[PDB]
């Protein structure tokens, strides 16, 4: 008969999170964003094989843009195909032919937001377990253990509150300012024991991975992920920054009323032995010999000499706090700001997540 529904655990801005990040309406928000055919490929509609097709697609149309002219098929008759695969609206025109690399990543990156949406999607399936129980969680509750990874709202007294707040207020865009509204303390285990391993690498920073809404979810069911296809212009690695104005970019929020809601992540990252570059290359997919992460350096950089640290798990991690300042060794530099990367997803633990408006 009626199965129970067991009151809410979660206070109020966890269980706001909860809603804004397994949102139906923010996942196709999201995918009209990226020009898709929500219509032609509704949410539930999603699956891992179609993504793979489109992935298919764009392998092909790789490789007749590298050329040479083989008689191989068009790029435009590639594109035709990538388009019946994953479907596009453009007010019902024909969409574009993919035929730059730079339009080609796009595409990648696109797919990759897809398949964290799909993985959001597959994640919520009833199981066969939560069907015979007489009494259930509260829906936001079964959505925050489906994550399996704990989360802690902070308040304004907690240790690291002040030293978060300051990152963010000295390193964030000077007219632009981004608003701190909550902080979680994020502790997604399985993360720990690969990250464990590298307890011997020194030189551990706070660093910024800002992010869009629609990949919340798997970020923190899965941790940050070099996923197959990914790029920059670092080469495929997790990219973080320094600069909160630098990770703000890349935060794609959602109208709420009369504000706009995002997500960022904190993470812990073991940087260890740094090499330095001062030019782009998309072509990186790790560091050089005897070095475990790239930092591509920017004309600026938080003050150093404003850094602190924060004690987690016992280890200490530097945390800046300094508004940016000129590094006159980076000043031809091909990067405004500085990025940084590891090639490994152990050498970042996920720490923070705030949301701004
Ligand atoms: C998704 C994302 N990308 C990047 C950054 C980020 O915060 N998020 C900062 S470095 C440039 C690339």
């Amino acid at each position: 008969s009626m199965k129970r529904v067991q009151p809410c655990s979660l206070d109020p801005a966890t269980q706001k999170l909860i809603t804004n990040i397994f949102s139906k309406e923010m996942f196709k928000n999201t995918m009209a964003l990226m020009d898709l055919d929500v219509k032609k490929m509704p949410l539930g509609k999603l699956s891992k094989q179609q993504i793979a097709r489109g992935f298919e697609a764009l392998e092909a149309l790789e490789e007749a843009l590298k050329g040479p002219t083989d008689g191989g098929q068009s790029l435009e008759e590639l594109s035709s195909h990538f388009y019946t695969v994953i479907p596009h609206n453009f007010g019902h025109s024909q969409p574009p032919p993919i035929n730059s690399p730079e339009l080609l990543q796009a595409k990648k990156d696109m797919l990759l937001v897809l398949a964290d949406i799909e993985l959001a999607q597959a994640l919520q399936a009833v199981s066969e377990q939560e069907k015979t129980v007489e009494e259930v969680p509260h829906p936001l509750d079964r959505d925050y253990q489906l994550l399996k990874c704990q989360l802690q709202l902070l308040d304004s007294g907690a240790p690291e509150y002040k030293v978060i707040q300051t990152y963010l207020e000295q390193t964030g865009s000077n007219h632009r300012c981004p608003t701190l509204q909550h902080i979680w303390k994020v502790n997604q285990e399985g993360e720990e024991d690969r990250f464990q391993a590298h307890s011997k690498l020194g030189n551990r920073k706070l660093l910024w991975h800002g992010t869009n809404m629609a990949v919340v979810a798997a970020i923190l069911t899965s941790g940050l992920r070099i996923m197959p296809h990914s790029g920059g212009r670092v080469g495929k690695g997790i990219y973080f920054a320094s600069e909160n104005s630098k990770s703000a970019g890349y935060v794609i929020g959602m109208k709420c009323g009369a504000h706009h809601v995002g997500y960022m992540f904190l993470g812990e990252v073991a940087l260890g032995r740094e090499h330095h570059i001062n030019t782009d290359n998309p072509s990186l997919k790790s560091p050089p010999p005897g070095f475990d992460s790239v930092i591509a350096r920017g004309h600026t950089e938080p003050d150093p000499t404003q850094d602190t640290e924060l004690e987690l798990d016992g280890q200490q991690v530097v945390v800046p706090q300094g508004q940016p300042v000129p590094c006159p060794e980076f000043s031809s530099s091909t990067f405004s700001q500085s990025e940084y990367l590891i090639y490994q997803e152990s050498q970042c633990r996920l720490r923070y997540l705030l949301e701004v408006h």
